[PDB]
């Protein structure tokens, strides 16, 4: 570089992507809009003479029927069309077999990073740990970094330690490329502080044990927050969208991650001078995103939709709009999901669903709010538009594992919701009188796992919450999904085997 010259560089970045390459009902976020905001960045940029690098934190794949029932296609080539520049690989494209995410990478006009993923035969990386490009005189490295929890398809796959696999890296690329800046895209997860607690350590452990600014920042994604400091090693809880953020920053080196599903496009804008990186400014831009005050109103300046990003995507929306009509399987009987018989007594749409989300978990038992079950599924075939019809809102499965002491107290609080609600509680594996996990006895001391939904696990409809404690896990499956997997893999259904025979009573 010119000794002595300031060059400006903008990183935009995006995570968690998860099929939502379409704006929802609201009208909000989407690619098409996203590609707007892009090229509008990159106009106002250029003009000045400075760089712009796009970067994803991974999870393109899983989370809308539209895209899993494509592979994601319209997703990566959507990403093509916003210009996408690297892309950390994350836990959920490990949700298909490789052969279709070899097949994702022949799609996707960028390079899908990731350095630490090992093929346990051979010994080999799977993916380029890394890419490098070119801004004016400088050589910028982007290094990629998959959480090792992923195995959670992996025969003779090895995920080995990030923060570990990173320093070798990092050394490879001094020794060899010299880069004048080294930026990380990487799919691990921002804790406060550092309080990973059950989840494997993610970027700030890993900044912390990396040396002093070795990495000019880390572009993340996995936990799926918008990482606003409201205090030292503290994320601010309900993040306002267009409201001040003030990015995370451990020894030297700056934490980001955009939240997920293309909500916000985030923006650091840097001044490289003599070696000497500094941010000279951050900000989370809002894609569309409206609040619900009733009516739901834009918080900032509406954006349009690309044309040309339109034109592309239409076809894969009605593509896969279409395919929901296509048939899943099949059940004798009628599983009841009416209101008026869900939020008062336990029902065998109750069981099939609880079923599912055990099975695709691994729990000992289950229990959801009946107000989240909203439809039935007459006999005969089940198409997934059917499904999505009792399961419409998209809420995720995700699991906790507890002490039996826990679950007492749990089943307690939760046995107290009241009937003629939509907080009433329908349970999977758990037999009472109110005034037994799987048929035993509940042994105090003893672990159990429970499924439900992210909703009630974050205190919906008043659950206690099991959101900040340990062995909680997001598993990122979609509550359609997993209900539509379960039936197509269970087919034909026998709604006998779905009764409740009674087992919970007052
Ligand atoms: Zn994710
Ligand atoms: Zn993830
Ligand atoms: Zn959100
Ligand atoms: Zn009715």
């Amino acid at each position: 570089y010119e000794q002595d010259k300031t060059y400006k560089i903008t990183v935009l970045h995006t995570n968690d992507h998860h099929g939502h390459f379409w704006r929802n009902e609201y009208g909000e976020y989407g690619l098409a809009a996203q590609k707007t905001l892009v090229d509008g960045i990159r106009k106002e940029v250029a003009a000045e003479g400075g760089s712009v690098l796009l970067l994803s934190g991974g999870d393109i794949n899983t989370g809308v029927p539209e895209s899993d029932l494509q592979d994601a296609e319209p997703d990566f080539r959507g990403m093509n069309l916003v210009g996408y520049d690297a892309m950390a690989i994350g836990n959920h494209e490990f949700d298909n077999p490789l052969t279709v995410l070899r097949q994702q990478e022949k799609w996707a006009k960028f390079p899908l990073l990731s350095a630490n993923i090992y093929q346990k035969s051979t010994g080999e990386r799977l993916f380029k740990p890394w890419a490098l490009f070119k801004r004016q005189d400088l050589k910028i490295a982007v290094i990629g970094l998959t959480t090792d929890d992923t195995a959670k398809y992996f025969t003779d796959i090895e995920f080995r330690k990030p923060a570990d696999e990173a320093k070798l890296v990092i050394q490879e690329l001094q020794q060899t490329e010299k880069p004048d800046i080294i930026i990380a895209a990487t799919h691990m997860g921002h804790y406060d502080n550092g309080e990973h607690g059950s989840n494997a350590p993610g970027d700030v452990e890993m900044a912390r044990a990396l040396p002093a600014g070795s990495l000019a920042m880390i572009v993340g994604g996995h936990s799926q927050d918008p990482v606003c400091m409201a205090a030292e090693n503290k994320k601010q809880v309900d993040y306002v969208p267009g409201t001040p953020c003030k990015p995370d920053q451990q020894n030297g080196i700056w934490i980001v991650q955009a939240h997920e599903w293309g909500k916000y496009v985030g923006r650091a804008d840097f001044e490289f001078r003599n070696g000497e990186m500094k941010m000279v400014n951050y900000q989370l831009i809002p894609v569309n995103l409206k609040k619900k005050v009733s009516e739901r109103v834009l918080y900032t300046p509406e954006i349009a939709e690309n044309q040309q990003m339109i034109s592309l995507l239409s076809p894969f929306q009605n593509k896969g709009k279409a395919q929901l009509e296509v048939k899943i399987g099949e059940t004798n009987g009628r599983l009841e999901g009416d209101r008026d018989k869900v939020r008062f007594v336990q029902t065998n749409m109750g069981r099939l669903i609880l079923a599912a989300q055990m099975d695709r978990t691994g729990a000992d038992f289950a229990v959801m709010s009946g107000g989240g079950i909203r439809d039935s599924i007459e006999a005969g075939d089940i198409s997934y538009k059917n499904v999505l019809k009792v399961q419409p809102f998209g809420n995720v499965v995700v699991y906790a594992d507890m002490t039996g002491k826990e679950v007492i107290d749990y089943l307690t609080a939760v046995a107290q919701m009241k009937p003629d609600s939509g907080a009433y509680p329908q349970f999977a594996n758990v037999s009472f009188v109110a005034k037994k996990i799987k048929g035993e006895p509940v042994d105090p001391a003893k672990t159990y796992r429970m499924a439900t939904l992210n909703f009630n696990a974050t205190g919906g409809d008043g659950y206690p919450r099991l959101d900040n404690k340990p062995g909680y896990v997001n598993t990122g499956f979609i509550d359609a999904e997993v209900l539509k997997a379960y039936i197509q893999k269970s087919s034909p259904l026998d709604v006998s085997v779905y009764e409740p025979k009674g087992e919970v009573s007052w």
